[PDB]
DNA sequence: GGGGTGTGGTAGC
DNA sequence: ATCGCTACCACACCCC
C-alpha cells in the first residue's frame, strides 16, 4: 500500500491505472509514427480516392487477459462465461467485458457491483486481472501484422487496439465488394494468427465516419463493408444515437430533448433540421452530426488524412491524479506538486521541448459530499477549479515551473483536506533548436 | 480583424 | 478495497 504522500505514489498509481496506460500507449504510438515518417510523405492528397479500413480488437483487455490468464483461471471458458477485467470486487471499473457479459447488458466502464446485479442466479461473473505488458505485446503484433501485409498506403494509430488504415485506389483499378471482403478476411486471419488468438473486427467504407459505424455493425469477430453508395434505412436503423463519433452522454441528452427522444440514427435523420441541430448541440458539432448522417466526414476529421504529421504531433503535456488524493496539510500537497513537476519535466526533456504556459487544475470535495465517497479512494462529488500562468521565457527549469505551480495552487484556495484531485499541465510547448545564444 | 481566459465534452480499455 | 488518464476541440465571454 502506497499512500499519496509516499514518494512512490505516482509510480504505483500509473503502474496500476489502465487509463494511464491507454494514454501513454497512444502517445507513444503517435511519436513512433512521426519518427518513422520524418523523411517519408505517405499523406493523402486531393488526387487520391481511398478506402478506409477501421480495425479494432474485440473486447481487447478481456480477450488478452483471458488468453494470458493464470493457472487459477485455466478452466475459464471465453465463449460461455461472462468475463470482466478489473482490479476489485465492488466499486471497481470494468475496463473490458467479453460479449457473453454484454449479452446481459454489462458495459465497459460499469462498476463490478452494478454488473453483478444483471446476472440471473447461478451465473457467475469471472473477474480477470489486468495483463498490461501482454496488452502491449499483442498490440505490437497487431501493428506489425498491418505493416507486413503491404496493402495500406497509410496506417494511422488510433489507440493500443485500433488503427485507421487507408488504401488508395488508382483509377487504374476497379474496386469491388469481393476484393474488399478478401482483404478484410486476410487481415482478420493474419491478426488472429499473429496475436495467437485475438480477434479484430473491421469497418470498411469510403469515409472515416461510415467505417467507424461499419465497425460497430461488424462486431463481434466480423467485418462490414458499407460505402456511401450502399446507405439505406436498414443501415441507419441499426445504430444508437451515441454510436455517432463525437456523441457522448451529454450530447445524447441534448439530442433526446430536442428531437423527441430518437431511438436510432434513422429516427434522428428523419426528424432533424441542420438549424435545429446546431441550436441543440452547437454549430460545429451540429455540422459534424449533419454530415455524419450523410455518411460524410467533416473538415476537422479529414485533417488526419491530409496532414497526419501535424494532427499526431503532441501540443500539450499533463498528468491527472484524481484517485487516492488524501492530504492532511499544505506541505504534503506541495511535495506532491513537486513530484508531479519532476515527472512532467522528464517527459518534456525526452521530447526536447520547453514550455511557455502551465495550468493547475484541482477537484475539491463538494460542501455537502461525504468525506469518504462510495468508491474507495475516489474523488467523489467535486467542484473543479483551474488557473493558468504564462511564463516569461519558455523554460524547462524545475525551480521556475514548480514554484509557479505551487503559487497556482495557493491562488485556488483549496484546503489540503478538501483536495480530491490534481492535474498539472504544460499547455504550450516550444522547440529547442541548435541556436540558444539569446 | 487580432488576442486572451476558464470550462465542457469526448475518446480509447 | 482499488488504481476515476489525458490530448485537444469547441465554446462563452472578456480585451483591444
Ligand atoms: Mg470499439
Ligand atoms: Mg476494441
Ligand atoms: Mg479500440
Ligand atoms: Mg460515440
Amino acid at each position: 500500500i502506497v499512500a499519496c504522500d509516499d514518494p512512490d505514489f505516482l509510480t504505483s498509481y500509473f503502474a496500476h491505472s489502465r487509463l494511464h496506460h491507454l494514454s501513454a500507449w497512444k502517445a507513444n504510438l503517435k511519436d513512433k509514427f512521426l519518427n518513422e515518417n520524418i523523411h517519408k510523405y505517405t499523406k493523402i492528397t486531393d488526387k487520391d480516392t481511398y478506402i478506409i479500413f477501421h480495425i479494432d480488437f474485440d473486447c481487447f483487455f478481456a480477450t488478452v487477459a483471458y488468453l494470458c490468464r493464470s493457472s487459477s483461471f485455466s478452466a475459464c471458458d471465453f465463449k460461455r462465461d461472462p468475463i470482466v477485467v478489473c482490479h476489485g470486487t465492488k466499486n471497481s471499473d470494468i475496463a473490458s467485458c467479453n460479449y457473453v457479459a454484454r449479452s446481459y447488458g454489462i458495459k465497459n466502464g460499469m462498476w463490478v457491483s452494478q454488473a453483478e446485479k444483471m446476472l440471473p442466479n447461478g451465473i457467475k461473473l469471472i473477474s480477470l486481472p489486468y495483463t498490461f505488458e501482454q496488452f502491449q505485446l499483442k498490440s505490437e503484433a497487431f501493428y506489425s501484422t498491418l505493416k507486413r501485409l503491404n496493402i495500406f498506403n497509410l496506417i494511422l494509430p488510433i489507440s493500443i487496439d485500433e488503427a485507421v488504415c487507408v488504401r488508395i485506389i488508382p483509377d487504374n483499378i476497379h474496386n469491388t465488394n469481393t476484393l474488399n471482403a478478401r482483404l478484410c478476411e486476410e487481415i482478420r486471419q493474419e491478426i488472429f494468427q499473429g496475436t495467437n488468438g485475438c480477434t479484430v473486427s473491421i469497418g470498411c467504407s469510403d469515409s472515416l465516419v461510415l467505417a467507424r459505424l461499419a465497425l460497430k455493425m461488424a462486431k463481434p469477430n466480423g467485418y462490414n463493408i458499407t460505402f456511401k453508395s450502399n446507405l439505406s434505412e436498414e443501415f441507419w436503423s441499426s445504430f444508437k444515437l451515441d454510436d455517432l463519433p463525437g456523441v457522448g452522454h451529454s450530447t445524447l441528452s441534448r439530442l433526446e430533448s430536442t428531437f423527441d427522444s430518437p431511438h436510432s440514427l434513422n429516427d434522428l435523420r428523419k426528424r432533424y433540421t441542420l438549424d435545429a441541430l446546431k441550436a441543440s448541440v452547437g454549430s460545429k458539432l451540429g455540422m459534424k452530426i449533419h454530415l455524419a448522417l450523410q455518411g460524410q466526414d467533416d473538415e476537422e476529421s479529414l485533417k488526419i488524412l491530409y496532414d497526419p504529421k501535424e494532427v499526431l504531433q503532441r501540443k500539450s503535456l499533463s498528468i491527472d491524479i484524481n484517485w487516492g488524493i488524501r492530504f492532511k496539510n499544505i506541505t504534503q500537497v506541495d511535495l506532491f506538486i513537486e513530484r508531479g513537476c519532476q515527472y512532467l519535466l522528464e517527459k518534456l526533456n525526452e521530447i526536447n521541448k520547453t514550455t511557455s504556459q502551465i495550468t493547475l487544475k484541482l477537484m475539491r470535495r463538494c460542501k455537502d459530499a461525504p468525506i469518504e465517497p462510495p468508491k474507495y479512494m475516489g474523488m467523489g462529488r467535486c467542484d473543479s477549479f483551474s488557473r493558468s500562468s504564462r511564463l516569461g521565457i519558455p523554460t524547462n527549469e524545475f525551480g521556475i515551473i514548480a514554484t509557479e505551480m505551487k503559487s497556482l495552487y495557493r491562488t485556488l484556495g483549496c484546503p489540503p483536506m478538501e483536495l480530491r484531485g490534481l492535474a498539472l499541465q504544460f499547455n504550450k510547448l516550444v522547440d529547442v533548436g541548435p541556436d540558444n545564444n539569446q
